[PDB]
């Protein structure tokens, strides 16, 4: 606030820890900053590096770090500036077990003071990546890489200080990639071998074996995340062969096909269920890379992967009973993570929509389908928009039960999260209240005396999911949807009970004109 206006030549008090000096306006602040950046313990760096960025531009050149930096590099040397990224430790097979000796956490916390300081400023343009490269950083990066995966009771800390460098280090080699196109040929081929792409494969797929463990709350949070930042962040440099060399053997339609479990719904534990679960959250991870179809690519020509045609005949007909696959809590988790991924290859909808349409019985000691999952089928079912309601009104008189149902189940759905959303409630309103043509069979005479009640239910449903700012001056079939209105004021249709849901819905209707009042 005050001194950057008064930054004047007097005579100051010293500081504990430099030689002494006259006036330290801000200069000699921020010469200590730039210097003792290399401080290594983890809670201090963020400090220093945040307070560098925020005390260069008040020095009254008013400059900015992409130029002042290099202003200052000009004069001072290119030691100046690699000096603070070296460290005492520029460079043993006792360490190969996991060890926990004070030598080797403050090794790794050299390495992440060693691997941190240079990601803001290639993530920044202070200095260019040239001028920093043109080491033992790439050497004891690499040498970690080949000696990663290998006190029982205390080298589990030293555990954790080695999961917590594999994800800065993957984020370093983002920020490299993805701001400088000369980082597709500055970076040498002895990083970016089998070491990368080896241990990105651990990190996806099966990773409680390298030391990440479930238990760990964030760090297990923070990793699929920024993972999935750097696999899109490898398409604008030409590895993406070495990645699909480096995929396609492992985690393939092979590997899909050949695990899917004959003996599924039971008392398997791990080698089964841990392992789907990891290849569905790769593949999960992987859809949203954008990378999948660039992984299978898989049988035909008929908008269908084979494989997901298959995990949808298996999410069946293992419901398909014995007596009856009994369900848990992640019997269930697992055939939802399978009906999500299942669900992402392409289009896969008429498929869903034609397989919920199904005369078949079940006799135990047909349409249970549905009941069962019920958020996820709605929640696509809402995202596939504006022909999904027309191809399910397409057939309403043969099995008129399980279009009400599934009307329902969508639209309460639809109805819950009403606070974040607020578009595909009234885009569902406005396109079903177009379509009424399909259901002229229900709002008429001569019906068994159970539709009717559907129909003002559905009534009440689609009125009051929206507001009346888009039902009068014929904004659908709104004489039409008048008039059954009407005609469910027939005469042998209640006691009176069920004319109540009906005067309810008034307040919607009195703002016409005219003409309909008198009726």
């Amino acid at each position: 606030k005050k001194h950057v206006s008064l930054n004047k030549a007097k005579k100051r008090r010293l500081p504990r820890g430099f030689p002494p000096s006259a006036s330290l306006c801000l200069l000699d602040l921020v010469k200590w900053l730039l210097a003792h950046c290399g401080r290594p313990q983890t809670e201090c760096r963020h400090k220093s590096i945040e307070l560098f960025y925020k005390f260069v531009p008040l020095l009254p050149g008013n400059r900015s770090p992409n130029l002042w930096l290099k202003d200052v590099l000009k004069e001072e040397g290119v030691s100046f500036l690699i000096n603070t990224f070296e460290g005492g430790g520029c460079g043993l097979l006792y360490l190969r077990g996991p060890f926990s000796l004070q030598a080797t956490l403050c090794w790794l916390d050299l390495l992440l003071a060693a691997l941190e300081c240079y990601n803001t400023f290639i993530g920044e343009r202070t200095v260019g990546a040239l001028q920093v490269l043109g080491s033992s950083l790439l050497k004891a990066v690499a040498f970690f890489l080949e000696s990663i995966a290998m006190s029982p009771q205390e080298g589990e800390r030293y555990n954790y200080s080695k999961c917590t460098v594999v994800v800065r280090i993957m984020e370093f080699t983002t920020t490299l990639l993805n701001t400088s196109p000369e980082g597709w040929k500055l970076l040498k081929k002895d990083l970016c071998n089998t070491h990368l792409m080896r241990v990105l494969v651990q990190t996806l797929c099966e990773p409680a074996s390298i030391g990440f463990n479930i238990g760990d709350v964030q760090v297990m949070a923070h990793l699929p995340d920024v993972c999935v930042n750097l696999m899109k962040a490898l398409k604008m440099s030409p590895y993406k062969d070495i990645l699909e060399t480096h995929l396609r053997e492992k985690i393939t339609a092979q590997s899909i096909e050949e695990l899917c479990a004959v003996n599924l719904y039971g008392p398997d534990a791990q080698v089964d269920r841990s392992r789907l679960a990891a290849v569905v959250s790769a593949c999960k991870q992987l859809h949203r890379a954008g990378l999948l179809h660039n992984i299978l690519p898989s049988q035909s020509t008929d908008l269908h992967h084979s494989v997901g045609t298959e995990l949808l005949s298996l999410v069946y007909k293992g419901i398909a009973p014995q007596c009856l696959p009994s369900l848990d809590l992640s019997c269930k988790q697992l055939a939802s993570g399978l009906l999500e991924l299942a669900f992402a290859f392409g289009g896969l909808c008429e498929r869903l929509v034609s397989l919920l349409l199904n005369p078949a019985v079940l006799s135990t000691a047909g349409e249970y389908f549905y009941s069962l999952f019920s958020e996820t089928i709605n929640t696509e079912l809402l995202k596939n928009l504006d022909l999904a309601v027309l191809e399910l009104m397409q057939s309403s008189v043969d099995n008129t039960k399980m279009v009400s149902a599934v009307l329902n189940g969508m639209l309460d759905q639809s109805f819950r999260e009403r606070a974040n959303q607020k578009h595909q409630g009234l885009k569902l309103a406005t396109t079903i209240l177009q379509h009424w043509k399909k259901c002229d069979s229900w709002w008429a005479k001569d019906s068994p005396l159970e539709t009717k009640m559907a129909v003002l239910a559905l009534l009440a449903k689609i009125l009051q999911i929206d507001s009346s700012v888009s039902f009068n001056t014929s904004h659908g079939s709104f004489p039409e949807v008048f008039t059954t209105y009407i005609s469910l004021l027939a005469d042998t249709k209640l006691d009176l009970h069920l004319k109540g849901q009906a005067v309810t819905l008034l307040p919607f209707f009195t703002s016409l004109t005219g003409g309909s009042l008198e009726e």
